[PDB]
């Protein structure tokens, strides 16, 4: 067909003129396009590639020489447009159509990508782009500017005729570690045996052992003692309930991997028929809300299916949380039927202390929790503390209050710019990891929108991102300001706008940049003050210096608040006469500076709001440098509570079965009556 092919090609005009750049294909159209045209197409490309495409298509459609069509394909194939080649050759554009949503996305997220290093991206993105586009980006990136590059890269990705790309750009972003944009894109030890003992005896257990001691393993130990001793013709079944979905999957794969080989069936149900899955499996790793749904929903009305329910992070069993929903049903089947209930095993790092003030009030709280899970024993390492304490060395914490800036005008000036920006954002609590997270949430709310009038939709979303990316940059700059030097604050922002200018530079972006430029010369004048000194930083430098003298063979790990900081602090440690004998590293070196998560010997958290104990564990020594009375008098609280809990648990444990049973049973009867 000759004339079918032409009209067909007109019928998919848009799919072609929103990707092909004719210039890359005129080489091998030399037989069918005359000289003048070829040039004329090139000149139009300089004005608009979409245009050039349209024209080339315009000119080919009124062509008529032997076999231009095949020649067009054979040139497209050469050029690399293997997408288009297939899509016009089988007259199926479904694949290219699917892309128009990922294109529509990148353009909306663009502001996010400003500072992404396109040279670093290219090798992973390379199949998505054409020969010569890769070298154009490379050129713009080097010769002109780096933002200017990334802008031309995302320019090319949108014209990519490769269903394969969005997937590649995710992998691309992930490899080079742009983890914000990427995310936006889309046999046993003694103490272990001791922990297991009361569950192996068939008692309802609440293992309260610390994170790291390997509770999950103690559960698998309980699990295979459970199968091994199951009597009669009753077949055993197990559920491992896990709250958060990441924990769920680790566990699924762990239980899969351990037990499958021994002969069992280990499937894992989750948010992504329950009847069969539970019935065709011996072990079932699961999110609790599924059961709770499929119970009410009607799929299941009998909890006797199982012989053992293992609750991970079991302290959550209160009020509306699903475990409790599950358990209230369990507790009826005890009370109403007295048929055959599964064994309960709870797992947790801590059994809380509620709103307790006393050890008595703590006991009463722990006992309440136990009532909800129908616990008969609270299992903890006792005849083996020696060993546990070896395996993990819960390190002594030098809490150190440091003084802070008596006056911080830099903070004032930015804070107020954020306030003006937020203001303007609407029309379309600063300097905190809380804020940053707010931005991460707000940004997935724009990635969603997708609401109605798409032209006004894609102007409004574009706009939102730009604001939030600027709010982010300000937010960070405060955090540089507070924990590090004031110059490092401003420097950071300077580089930012310097790029903003080199990128797209939307009307809005210009406004925002301007609005900052209005305030810059103040900020510059503050950067100057040769008096300037962050008394926080000065104390860190002191602790560091003092650390390297009582033992000058000391490998220190320094945790800063943000990435912005790590780089900033490195400068400060580099430029200090006191730490002149020290060159710091990041992620030879006896001072590596990391951010919130290597061999060590003195760990130092430089500001950290939110508990330390758990951050350290994701050889002995640790210093928390805080400038807030809050933290100092707060971790002092957590210690008291931790000790109160333990005394209370030690106390309960020393009751006799009888007494504890009755307390738990009485507690349950109180609840039925209310």
């Amino acid at each position: 067909m000759t004339a079918d092919e032409k009209r067909s090609l007109q019928c998919y005009r848009r799919y072609i003129e929103r990707s092909l750049n004719p210039v890359y294909v005129l080489g091998n159209m030399t037989d069918w396009l005359p000289d003048e045209l070829r040039e004329r197409i090139r000149k139009e490309e300089e004005r608009g590639v979409s245009g050039a495409a349209a024209l080339f298509l315009d000119a080919v459609l009124q062509l008529e020489a032997r076999g231009w069509f095949r020649g067009m394909l054979d040139a497209m194939l050469a050029a690399g447009y293997t997408g288009l080649a297939e899509a016009i050759e089988n007259w199926d554009f479904s694949k290219l159509e699917k892309l128009e949503l990922h294109r529509q996305l990148l353009k909306r997220i663009e502001a996010t990508m400003l500072e992404v290093d396109p040279v670093a991206l290219i090798p992973y993105i390379s199949t998505c782009l054409i020969d010569r586009e890769c070298e154009e980006i490379q050129q713009i990136s080097e010769n002109r500017s780096k933002a200017a590059g990334i802008t031309k890269l995302i320019e090319c990705l949108c014209r990519s005729d490769k269903e394969h790309w969005p997937k590649s750009l995710q992998l691309a972003l992930d490899t080079t570690g742009y983890y914000r944009a990427s995310e936006l894109w889309d046999k046993a030890r003694s103490y272990q045996i001791e922990l297991a003992q009361p569950a192996i005896n068939g008692k309802n257990a609440l293992i309260c052992a610390p994170t790291g001691s390997g509770k999950t393993f103690v559960s698998i130990l309980i699990c295979e003692h459970h199968f091994q001793n199951m009597p009669a013709g009753r077949k055993a079944k197990v559920v491992f309930l896990a709250t958060k979905v990441p924990v769920y999957e680790q566990q699924k794969n762990v239980f899969k991997h351990h037990f499958e080989r021994q002969g069992y069936s280990v499937q894992g149900i989750s948010g992504e028929s329950v009847e069969k899955v539970i019935e065709d499996s011996d072990i079932i790793v699961v999110t609790p809300q599924i059961l709770v749904n499929s119970f009410e929903d009607g799929t299941l009305t009998s909890l006797s299916i199982f012989t053992l329910m293992i609750f991970d992070e079991c302290h959550n069993t209160t009020g509306n949380h699903p475990y409790n929903v599950l358990m209230t049903r369990y507790l009826e089947q005890k009370f109403n039927s007295a048929s055959q209930l599964p064994q309960i095993l709870g797992l947790t790092a801590s059994v809380g202390v509620g709103n307790a003030k006393n050890i008595e009030e703590t006991i009463e709280h722990i006992c309440s929790l136990c009532s909800y899970l129908d616990i008969q024993a609270i299992s903890t390492v006792r005849e083996n503390i020696q060993e546990l304490q070896r395996f993990m060395n819960k390190p002594e914490i030098d809490v150190r209050l440091v003084k802070r800036r008596i006056h911080n005008p830099f903070a004032a000036i930015i804070s107020n710019l954020m306030s003006e920006t937020e203001a303007l954002m609407r029309t379309i609590d600063f300097g905190t990891q809380n804020y940053e997270h707010w931005i991460v949430v707000t940004q997935r709310k724009c990635r969603l929108l997708q609401l109605e009038d798409k032209e006004e939709e894609s102007r409004i979303c574009r706009a939102l991102f730009i604001c939030t990316e600027h709010l982010r940059k300000y937010n960070d700059a405060l955090i540089i300001s507070e924990d590090a030097r004031i110059i490092d604050a401003l420097s950071y922002l300077t580089e930012f706008f310097t790029n903003v200018k080199n990128g797209p530079y939307t009307e809005l972006e210009q406004h925002l940049t301007a609005k900052f430029q209005e305030k810059e010369p103040e900020l510059i004048a503050l950067s100057k003050d040769e008096t300037n000194e962050n008394p926080k930083l000065e104390e860190l430098v002191c602790i560091l210096d003092d650390a390297y003298r009582y033992n000058p063979q000391t490998r220190t790990l320094l945790f800063a608040k943000t990435r912005a900081l790590v780089s900033a602090l490195k400068k400060c440690m580099e430029e200090n006469p006191i730490l002149n004998y020290i060159k710091p590293g990041v992620l030879d070196n006896r001072l590596l500076i990391a951010t919130s998560v290597v061999q060590c010997n003195l760990v130092v958290l430089y500001e950290y709001s939110g508990n330390v104990t758990k951050m350290i564990q994701v050889g002995s020594k640790c210093i928390l440098v805080t400038s807030k009375t809050e933290v100092v008098e707060n971790e002092k609280c957590n210690r008291y509570k931790e000790e109160m809990m333990n005394k209370a648990v030690e106390k309960i444990q020393k009751w006799d079965e009888e007494t504890f049973a009755k307390k738990i049973h009485n507690l349950q009867m109180k609840e039925r009556v209310l």
